[PDB]
């Protein structure tokens, strides 16, 4: 009861493999094409905010995943509001998922027009460029029949409409871990559960949720923010350490390496999209910086102030972590 192993043997990633997701060489207009499309106010029940929506489910269908547009309305300090969620899942069957999550929804700021370029555009960005960059190995690791699979989940109204509070905030994470929670389920009914897994609903399906969000400034600096999900997050660190040396990381001079994956935890905690599956028992790495980007919720947190090699930098190790995951 002291020091338990994950669930899931982790292998690492082939030098071959690691060399081939490292090289973003001219991907990059792909990236931004897909990152054009976030680059735009998306206020909740907003004509842009539905329009950016149905891009993410389309660009997801057309990769032949199955993607579930999760719509309810909630009481807001603004009012009644329609939200929605969007999940997409590689194989269905697949008894355990490893979900990637961001939210798509931007902030309304009281100043203007506020992009969220940061928060979430990048990170939207990031999760279907993984899909559409990973596609080819996506598609054969899906027939495999090992019980393991991609999920990507799209959470609508992250952000708060006044004050963050409980009540204002989190509006499509509080709904989707409670449905998930209630909709019973066992292993019978699933392919290719681990031996002795305890699934007793959906929820119990979620085998880590990473969690995306703030990206696309210089420089960030991560922790591993739960001791639960430190051999996960240690594979960043790994991964990240193999880049360097390998040289395949953009720095502005020769002899530098990226820092941003800290080996060590922190003492801090975000109130975020992870929370609601937190009290159900979802393990959870936080990938979100600490301190957050100077523009964090300002007009600023705009296009014009991202940063390319960081985000190219991030993208490398985020699909070489997906590879390893689940052994592409
Ligand atoms: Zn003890
Ligand atoms: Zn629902
Ligand atoms: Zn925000
Ligand atoms: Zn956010
Ligand atoms: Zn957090």
């Amino acid at each position: 009861w002291h020091d338990l192993k994950w669930p899931r043997d982790l292998r690492p990633l082939a030098h071959h493999d690691l060399l081939y997701m490292g090289q973003i060489s001219e991907d990059r207009g792909d990236f931004n094409a897909t990152l054009r499309n976030f680059l735009v106010p998306r206020v909740v029940g907003s004509q842009k905010h539905r329009e950016v929506r149905e891009f993410i489910v389309r660009s997801l269908k057309d990769l032949d995943w199955d993607v579930e547009e999760d719509c309810f309305d909630g009481q807001t300090p603004h009012g009644i509001k329609p939200f929605c969620n969007v999940i997409a899942t590689l194989n269905p069957s697949a008894c355990h998922r490893l979900v990637l999550a961001c939210h798509y929804d931007s902030l309304l700021h009281k100043e203007g027009t506020f992009i969220g370029a940061t928060d979430s555009a990048v990170p939207c960005a990031q999760l279907l460029y993984l899909a559409r960059s990973l596609n080819g190995k996506l598609q054969n690791q899906k027939t495999r029949g090992d019980g393991l699979t991609l999920q990507l989940v799209f959470f609508d109204g992250e952000e708060a409409f006044e004050r963050w509070s409980s009540h204002d905030s989190l509006y499509g994470s509080r709904h989707l871990a409670q449905k998930w929670h209630e909709d019973r389920t066992s292993a019978e009914r699933l392919e290719s559960c681990l031996e002795r897994s305890e699934i007793a609903n959906q929820i119990d399906r979620m085998e880590v949720m990473v969690l995306l969000d703030l990206l696309g400034a210089e420089n960030p600096r991560f922790y591993s923010y739960f001791g639960e999900t430190q051999p996960v997050y240690r594979r960043l660190v790994n991964i990240e350490s193999r880049l360097n040396d390998a040289g395949l990381m953009e720095l502005p001079r020769r002899r530098r390496r990226t820092n941003y994956f800290s080996n060590s935890s922190t003492v801090g905690f975000i109130e975020d999209d992870h929370i609601p599956f937190l009290k159900r028992s979802v393990p959870i790495v936080h990938i979100i910086p600490s301190p957050f980007p100077d523009v964090w919720h300002t007009l600023d947190d705009n296009e014009q102030n991202l940063h390319h090699p960081t985000i190219s930098n991030l993208n490398k190790i985020f699909k070489a972590f997906v590879s390893e995951y689940l052994q592409l």
